């Protein structure tokens, strides 16, 4: 039986300014680095970023909502995201929904996300006001 | 500051497909379903399906390497491998090895990856092994 996620692998197009990102930008911790890739942590996550000369620069009309959220506490999250507005950080979405979410790209179009709170908080507001067509199991 | 993976969404073209793939051939457990979307876990990981139009199904050739590991037991790695084969998922193809791995893609084209071993057991395969040019911090 599968466990949980173990690594989270993201293509990237330069090593360089994508190492700043996560590292310097985002606050992760940097293991190792080669000529083509890193090694990342981010609390219990395993980022690997992989330089692929298949990645394009990609604009957010032209992705799938595919995405990727990162936990946060609410007493921190402002300040983190008047962080990236300084640094000039696209964001690609406005929050709509109930919850703290903060959406935000990658330098080479990655859709990423600060979000605070857990799945039991999502399954509690979804039971009092449930989506159309929502079945619990 | 940031502390772990909070989600992963997979934008997906079909629900009913996609549901039936993580949760009756991966074995993830479904929480709840709506017209447009699904909530499962995986352990510890949050993972989203959410219907996307947009979603265009990729050859593995024309896509990158950004992909998934699933964390699975030294024990269970085989079999759950050869279930997948007899089940007719498809494979992909990484450009370097990262240990005992096995590589599929979902209906939609995501790339998936079965993988034992944690961060702290590849960093210490790559130091007697190491990848081109590697450095360790
Ligand atoms: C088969 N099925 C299920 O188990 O939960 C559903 C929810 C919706 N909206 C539509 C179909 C299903
Ligand atoms: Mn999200
Ligand atoms: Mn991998």
């Amino acid at each position: 039986m599968l466990s949980g996620l173990n690594h989270l692998t993201l293509a990237v197009s330069q090593l360089a300014p994508s190492v700043a990102f996560y590292q310097q930008l985002l606050g992760m911790t940097l293991h190792a680095r080669w000529d083509s890739g890193a090694y990342l942590s981010c609390g219990d996550l395993w980022l690997c970023l992989s330089l692929d000369p298949q990645r394009r620069v990609t604009p957010p009309e032209e992705s799938d909502y595919t995405h990727y959220a990162f936990s946060i506490s609410e007493a921190d999250f402002a300040s983190f995201a008047a962080r990236l507005e300084a640094a000039g950080v696209a964001v690609w979405k406005l929050n709509r929904s109930e919850g703290a979410s903060h959406y935000f790209l990658d330098p080479d179009g990655h859709k990423l996300e600060l979000h605070v709170g857990s799945l039991a908080q999502r399954l509690a507001a979804c039971r009092e006001q449930p989506y159309k067509g929502m079945v619990f199991f």
